[PDB]
């Protein structure tokens, strides 16, 4: 299949998923997304420390199960995050230091990993181990003052927890090859293939922003990585904006990469984002598929003017009119500016720099012009890979008017029918 993210991904031997929110899972408009385009699920908060193990030697699988069980139910595989950390600890753990907590740690894995045996596919054994001050070391936390060597016993211990379970070591700002910390893993990685620690693989959360942005030679990092003999995941991707070339870029940087096994969104809708105000997922709080969704599935699936396949004319802004409210029609190639559209990453068609293809409307009829651009999701399209043109705020397709092929035909939203007028080719 090709149609959803997951079942994309699929094609490949992938998967794409998600992060879960027990809280959510009794939204339909939530579950109805989740359970259609992922195939691997994380848990977002159930299954960390606080979570599973409030009191020591006490532990709780309701939520965490919960998710599994929903995951599992609706053919999702279980990526388990995360069994030692210093972020998120329940009070008790906070408190604890050297030998005491060492131990704490070790049953805290033991508990967790044999509650799930056999059932995760891939479990975040140890997270957020080393700085950002630019030293590429550890970081200071109660963990690392038991002994520089608590990552090795934590997956040492996971490895004889559950011997089914690919055990991943998961960290940010690790995706730029450049970056010390990114560094400081990867020689930690092969200190650990080099001695025989059991580590299967390295997970980039990959959370991309202005203040850590993608670059890409993640990709660079990610096939260092695999030469390591891992297999690597983004884990927990997002990206500031959810810029579509971006999300594009990610998409083939696993693709690219033999190993990666696949790549993790954090979150369903910008809305259930822990960084809503970044917009950095691929569905709008109105359940709707954004710009970068198609370009993340276009990716998956095997990925100027614009040229309409049925009529052979190109989408033309009526005598080179600047005016808003200006409906746009089907003319005569040709090289002229009102015809000269340009497809940026948050998904508008410019013309003239600075106005925008827009929709005056959400239903079949409605008039397609340009106005001002200032960002709204009725300026906003999706490029499908059969060549229809998406509106974001509708869900309906750029469609020429009757079927018309002659100059002077308007263009109009109307529910998509993989006809020829609703079919385009950029130039
Ligand atoms: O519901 C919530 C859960 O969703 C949440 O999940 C955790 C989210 O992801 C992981 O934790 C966060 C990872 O990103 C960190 O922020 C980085 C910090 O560094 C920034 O870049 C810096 C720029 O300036 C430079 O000088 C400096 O060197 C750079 O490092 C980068 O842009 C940020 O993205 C957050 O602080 C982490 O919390 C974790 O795996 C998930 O479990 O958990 C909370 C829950 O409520
Ligand atoms: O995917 C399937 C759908 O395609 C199918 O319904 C199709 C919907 O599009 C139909 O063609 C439309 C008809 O309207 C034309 O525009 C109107 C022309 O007259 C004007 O007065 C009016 O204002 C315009 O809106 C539009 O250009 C043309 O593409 C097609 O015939 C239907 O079959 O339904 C089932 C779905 O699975
Ligand atoms: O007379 C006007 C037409 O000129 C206009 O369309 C233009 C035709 O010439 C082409 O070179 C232009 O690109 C195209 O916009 O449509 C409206 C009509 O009244």
């Amino acid at each position: 299949a090709e149609s959803t993210l997951g079942a994309a991904a699929a094609q490949s031997g992938r998967y794409f998923g998600t992060a879960i929110a027990s809280g959510k899972l009794g939204d339909s408009a939530y579950t109805t997304i989740a359970s259609r385009e992922f195939n691997m699920v994380t848990a977002e908060n159930e299954m960390k420390i606080d979570a599973t193990e409030p009191q020591r030697g006490q532990f709780n699988f309701s939520a965490g199960d919960r998710v599994y069980n929903w995951a599992v139910q609706n053919g999702k595989q279980v990526r388990g995050h995360t069994l030692a950390w210093h972020s998120q600890q329940p009070g008790w753990m906070q408190s604890l230091s050297g030998s005491t907590l060492r131990q704490a740690m070790i049953d805290h894995i033991n508990g967790v990993m044999g509650h799930y045996k056999g059932k995760i596919a891939q479990w975040d054994v140890v997270s957020h181990a080393f700085s950002d001050d630019g030293s590429g070391g550890r970081r200071d936390s109660n963990l690392q003052r038991t002994g520089n060597d608590w990552i090795e016993v934590a997956f040492r211990t996971a490895r004889a927890a559950d011997p089914a379970a690919k055990l991943c070591y998961n960290d940010y700002n690790i995706e730029n090859w450049t970056w010390a910390k990114t560094q400081g893993v990867y020689n930690m990685v092969r200190d650990f293939k080099q001695r025989g620690v059991p580590i299967d693989c390295v997970g980039f959360q990959s959370h991309f922003n202005s203040g850590s942005p993608y670059n890409s030679n993640f990709r660079t990092t990610l096939q260092n990585f695999a030469a390591l003999g891992v297999d690597v995941a983004i884990t927990e991707l997002d990206i500031q904006g959810a810029s579509s070339s971006t999300y594009a870029a990610v998409t083939n940087d696993c693709l690219a990469v033999s190993r990666c096994l696949g790549i993790t969104v954090w979150g369903v809708r910008d809305t259930d984002s822990w960084r809503s105000g970044d917009t950095p997922l691929l569905f709008n709080g109105d359940g709707s598929k954004k710009a970068a969704y198609t370009a993340v599935l276009n990716a998956l699936n095997g990925g100027g003017q614009i040229k309409g396949v049925g009529s052979g004319r190109c989408l033309d802004v009526p005598n080179a009119s600047t005016t808003d409210g200006t409906q746009v029609q089907l003319y005569d190639c040709h090289s002229a500016t009102n015809q000269q559209w340009t497809y940026t990453d948050a998904g508008e068609l410019r013309v003239y720099g600075d106005k925008c293809l827009d929709a005056a409307g959400t239903g079949n009829g409605t008039k397609v012009q340009i106005y001002s651009c200032w960002g709204g999701d009725n300026q906003k399209w999706r490029l499908n890979s059969d060549g229809s043109i998406v509106g974001v705020q509708s869900g309906l397709c750029l469609d020429a008017v009757g079927g018309g092929t002659a100059n002077g035909t308007l263009i109009q939203l109307y529910s998509c029918s993989n006809g020829s007028n609703q079919r385009w080719t950029r130039t």
